[PDB]
């Protein structure tokens, strides 16, 4: 497989990831400084702004990767939230319609 074409690829399927997140809730990491605690549950940060600088670095070098890290977003959300907050059903929501964008995006890999 090539490189380039996956790169689009991936910066393809990103785009789609945030457009479901119409609240933009995602897009930049958890503010420390107004989410104090974060740190003290959530082992590994994630938001689609990082997501962008690990495609740029070559981080994401498979699918899976770049998914494990998608899923990091709605998985620290669904632990950290209650489930009777936006915040929880947001992630909730991104997890099914961002798992539909993947499945596509995924297949469209595995032709390469
Ligand atoms: O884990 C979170 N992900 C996205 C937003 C957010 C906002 C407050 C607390 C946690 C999160």
């Amino acid at each position: 497989m090539q490189l380039t074409p996956f790169l689009i690829l991936l910066r393809k399927t990103l785009e789609q990831l945030q457009e479901k997140d119409t609240g933009n809730i995602f897009s930049e990491p958890v503010p420390l400084s107004e989410v104090p605690d974060y740190l003290d549950h959530i082992k590994k940060p994630m938001d689609f702004f990082t997501m962008k600088q690990n495609l740029e670095a070559y981080r994401y070098l498979n699918f899976d990767d770049f998914e494990e890290d998608f899923n990091l977003i709605v998985s620290n959300c669904l632990k950290y939230n209650a489930k009777d907050t936006i915040f929880y059903r947001a992630a909730v929501r991104l997890r099914e319609q961002g798992g539909a964008v993947l499945r596509q995006a995924r297949r469209q890999a595995e032709k390469m």
